[PDB]
């Protein structure tokens, strides 16, 4: 018996504990998946030495945690078989497909994480503020309380997730893009560094944050927190939560434990779900709310309707960049070269403070460095120079999120050929309309590896104004990157599969009432009809947007979470 | 001040952990890289359930830390890129390549892990002991006596690693093979299980062993045990020992604190190098053993001239089969199958302990379970069955080790078209001569990510016996894998690339004598000349040996350690 | 639908073809040697902007065909090679091998 | 496919290739000699190599 259980131990999972652990409430956490990150509970995956002098392999890792939502099955020809070798007669289910699929309306893309800390144990760290036009209304007619709010709100998220826009200051590569695209945009567009949940270290090392950053996850009481509850259980699978007859209240958490087997009912006051926004979604449909099975608007479901429609998965297009021999160039603009490189006299000046320099002294100090300590080397950029991390945010004008930087994806990775130095990654993505049509339902019949209902996708990209802003999103990126240099050859510009973005918003979603903004949950987070059941996470979020959404899903946490604490009061601590 | 230094953290370190701790040594060790599985430091990273549901994606959590050892410089021609773009007018060096390798002559495969645990938190755990003709002396003119002592060590190491043949023994899979390839060589070859150091948790869980089970890497004293003394110090480089001015002992250990930035000396009264079969032949090089840079036969080294010559790696040959519909038809032989699948007559029973069986009444029962409960599914075989683990070790008419199973590497996964019951994988490896050309140096200019002197192999397999049976084994291979299927297309028969198999030997090899034998330790892995110093691992073994390394170093530390009891004495415990 | 779009090169010296006095091709006649960039400056300019063109244009009409990306082609392979034994009015001012007539 | 088959490339670099997984029992080169009419004289990154 726990005043508080939190499903999941994401960021937004750890969000509920260290809002509701610091109020002193009695919490449990529980993760399907292990602790596996090191001895800092649920911290960032990368944030090794080894990783961050090897950043290609992170790839590897990342691949290696996400775990395919829903895979079709495949209908390719094998008939090179031997003659002698089982062969098929038909395309069956094999290695966990799920038959309930079209191939052709899915996100095939889409992917999970079941490990403690969730994909925070991967992620890039981009924590931008969405702007009204992408942001859900947490106060109407009334525009300022609304600003106001968010403003609050985000303000503590970022301070959460150690959210700030300087750790890239002192990169040669960041400056020499982001002032390049700021003289090619002056008037027009704005950029800046992204901001990033992290924290530099020294000039090789940066702390990325994760779930860890916002709670460490560490059971409590402890000699750091000894008034304080909490306990983290790890490999237990939540299966359902127990509505009481009414549909008022949840009742119990029904788990199973996954080292010993066993299964039990877990009661609480409150039940917070935050297993990502397709987790949250299945255990809800395997508690009674929605419809299970293929969708029949003949038979439409008795609580919440609307769980599982309009869902949105943003467009997302990506190239690489070889960088403008030009931009190599300005790099070293400021010196005057002396010699052949290998000969006695070489030699690499500048004038520092010059007023016709067209680099600040830390940067050409940098350059010359490098450029006498590495003479067999041909470019001017220093080896350990810091990643670019380059953003121009989303605008009416340009409706969609940027980013111009280098990081480690499940796709992308720096290939051989080509200096690692020159390469500039280019991801923009685009916001997608919220449509009734488009729908995340679960199979009343196939299961999924944990032997529950497998999601299942009914999605397309809507026709108007989602698809346009899609396609004249792919041409603004071949646009913009050509200041910077051309086209990387092997990544080419392309849509990429859709879902791979993992940005899926609006399959649980908020709004001020149920019928009216089609919706599960209200404000607060709190499941309509339910006194005591909340949902945290990017399938709160209404809108088409096309920034990184983990922040807002935050900050609407933190909100949650005020409501919580006005509305249950903590068992005593004993 | 210590007892005892430990430089590495990986199995073959754990075992000087186990033993000296064990016995009251005040131990230090230090690895380069972190602690990053859970809470069990140094275990497994497949003990997971996520990973147990989903092998194949291991596959990727391999390939994110095995760091390429010695790359060339790249030579590959990108001629399509953008005019405007930066292009090299050279092959100049990128991306931390080495301009000192000929890819002619490398181990491309080769590569390091560096994480608390070593490449023991991947590994898959084969467990062979080595017969006569693979193994080192270890007493003179006796073989009993040499027979006695390498059954006494291995069963030691065998107790260590948790080793076992029995953990397979209820896979219709393994049998299935097994029982096909003992009647196909009757009277020939014996085949029994692959020995696997590994413990059944439950019908679907298996806890692999790794370092971890060697030693839990807790620092001591601790409640368990207060008498015991250990520290282990992650994410510090050891880089070089020093040497006195006689050559007879090592004075300290130079480290890198990778964290802090700062460098420190660490003295200890017996120091040993547990770091790999590379890196401990990089860091003596280091320390002024053997010579740095290109080898020059005319300036021989002044000590241990043999160190970093004579290197072995095994060939490996692998291929994918899909099994004959004839054994998937077998599977089901006992079966009486009435009615048609899906409908309510569909009936399918067998006899039990009926003396026409071909299969025991474990066997037929899980296949009419599968078989009833799974009537869309064409296989007769159980969606949980234990993969195959299945080999017939090296003898004198097949002088190479095979393995025939499945299991996670960093290639070989299985995609999507054929069902994964259906295919099994197909490992030989080779035993390798050693020769005085086959070399691993270290470079005097070019320096890796840690700012150590760059490994760099002048290596090819030799002509003669080790390349004639090479070519016999891949013959081998594909005639008796035929015996089960034909080749799954995508991984038909081949050499893999050299070193991919990381089983590497020999680079600072055991004899008795230093000149007589041509090495650089004694049969207690002591370094000749120095009283202290102690080298443990693959490199040390100094035969043409095929099967699987590890249990062998192991048995060689075990040994090393009783050394060290009889002429080093515990500090007081203080 | 296909888009190929072709830039103009500025004729520069350095730029050759020239023939190896050792190697010899399937026909035993001296072998072809390339010596050649895209000019810096406004070929390779007017080469990127092209691209940008095509991007542009090409968006118009549809998206583009996965595996057909965008991409400038391996140099040559477009065969529209010129000035190997260039036309002009005077051999030495106009740096060339034949005149109007296309006589030597 | 026709004009595939009908386009001779007119000067193909030396191959650079490094093709380590042969078998230990074949013939393995100790450099990157002409082989299959490549040009030893071309800098395949100063080369027309779409030629033919
Ligand atoms: C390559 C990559 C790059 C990214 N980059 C960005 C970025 O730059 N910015 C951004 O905003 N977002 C980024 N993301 C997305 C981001 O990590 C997610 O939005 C975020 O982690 C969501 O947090 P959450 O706590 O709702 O869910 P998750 O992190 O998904 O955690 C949910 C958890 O609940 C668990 N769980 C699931 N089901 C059950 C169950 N039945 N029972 C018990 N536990 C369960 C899981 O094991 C998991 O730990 C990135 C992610 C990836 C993978
Ligand atoms: C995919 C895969 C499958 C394999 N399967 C098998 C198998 O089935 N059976 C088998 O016998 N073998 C297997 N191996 C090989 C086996 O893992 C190794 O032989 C064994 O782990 C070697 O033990 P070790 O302790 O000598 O070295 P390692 O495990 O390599 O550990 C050495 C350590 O020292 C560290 N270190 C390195 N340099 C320094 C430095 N300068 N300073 C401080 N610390 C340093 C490292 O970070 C590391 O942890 C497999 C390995 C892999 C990768």
């Amino acid at each position: 018996k726990y005043d508080v259980v939190i499903v999941g131990s994401g960021p937004i999972g750890c969000t509920y504990a260290r809002e509701l652990v610091g109020a002193g409430y009695k919490v449990a956490m529980f993760d399907i998946g292990e602790i596996d990150s090191g001895l800092k509970i649920g911290a960032h995956k990368k944030n090794t030495v080894e990783y961050q002098k090897n950043i290609d392999k992170f790839v590897n890792v990342i691949q290696g945690q996400l775990m395919s939502v829903s895979v079709p099955v495949n209908t390719l020809v094998v008939d090179t078989l031997s003659p002698t070798s089982w062969q098929a007669s038909t395309f069956f289910v094999r290695n966990g497909s799920n038959p309930e699929q079209d191939p052709l309306r899915n996100l095939s893309g889409q992917a999970v994480t079941r490990v403690v800390g969730g994909m925070s144990t991967h992620w890039t760290c981009a924590t931008p503020r969405f702007d009204r036009e992408q942001r859900p209304l947490l106060v109407k007619d009334d525009a300022d309380a609304d600003d106001a709010e968010w403003d609050r709100l985000y303000t503590k998220a970022e301070s959460y997730f150690q959210t700030g826009t300087d750790q890239f200051k002192e990169s040669i590569r960041h400056n020499l893009v982001l002032n390049k695209l700021t003289e090619e945009y002056k008037g027009q567009r704005d950029f800046q560094q992204i901001p990033l949940a992290a924290t530099r270290r020294s000039p090789t090392f940066v702390e990325w944050s994760s779930a860890n950053t916002v709670f460490d996850l560490q059971n409590r009481p402890n000699t750091d927190a000894p008034e304080e509850r909490f306990n983290l259980f790890p490999a237990v699978a939540c299966e359902r939560v127990v509505r009481n007859a009414l549909n008022s209240e949840i009742e119990s958490l029904h788990i199973h434990d996954l080292i010993s087997g066993d299964r039990f009912e877990i009661k609480a006051d409150v039940y917070v779900l935050t297993a990502g926004a397709v987790h949250n979604t299945q255990l809800l449909v395997n508690s009674g709310f929605g419809q299970l099975g293929r969708p029949n608007p003949a038979n439409p479901p008795e609580l919440l309707p609307s769980l599982g429609s309009y869902i949105t998965e943003q467009s997302l297009v990506f190239c690489q960049t070889v960088m403008s021999t030009e931009l190599i160039d300005s790099v070293k603009s400021d010196m005057t070269i002396r010699g052949t490189p290998g000969e006695l006299t070489y030699s690499v000046t500048y004038t520092p403070g010059a007023s016709t320099n067209k680099h600040p002294d830390w940067w050409n100090e940098k350059v010359k460095n490098h450029m006498m300590q590495h003479q067999e080397d041909p470019l001017p950029i220093p080896f350990e120079d810091p990643e670019p991390q380059v953003t121009t945010l989303f605008q009416p004008s340009h409706p969609w999120h940027t980013q111009i930087h280098r990081d480690a994806f499940s796709y992308g990775a720096v290939q051989q050929s080509i200096d690692s130095r020159l390469i500039v990654d280019w991801r923009f993505f685009g916001r997608t309309e919220p449509k009734e049509e488009n729908k995340l339902w679960f199979s009343d019949k196939i299961t999924d590896a944990y032997n529950m209902p497998q999601p299942t996708f009914d999605f397309r990209f809507p026709a108007g104004r989602t698809s346009k802003e899609a396609e004249d999103m792919m041409t603004d990126m071949c646009v913009m990157s050509a200041k910077i240099g051309g086209f990387l050859p092997g990544s080419l510009p392309q849509f990429m599969e859709p879902g791979l973005v993992l940005h899926l918003g609006g399959t649980h979603r908020m709004g001020f009432d149920e019928k009216e903004d089609n919706c599960c949950v209200n404000t607060d987070s709190r499941v309509f009809g339910f006194k005591n059941l909340f949902l945290g996470g990017c399938g709160n979020i209404p809108t088409a947007y096309g920034a990184n959404p983990t922040l807002t899903a935050m900050s609407l946490a933190i909100k949650s979470c005020e409501y919580i604490k006005q509305n249950f009061t903590p068992s005593p601590f004993t």
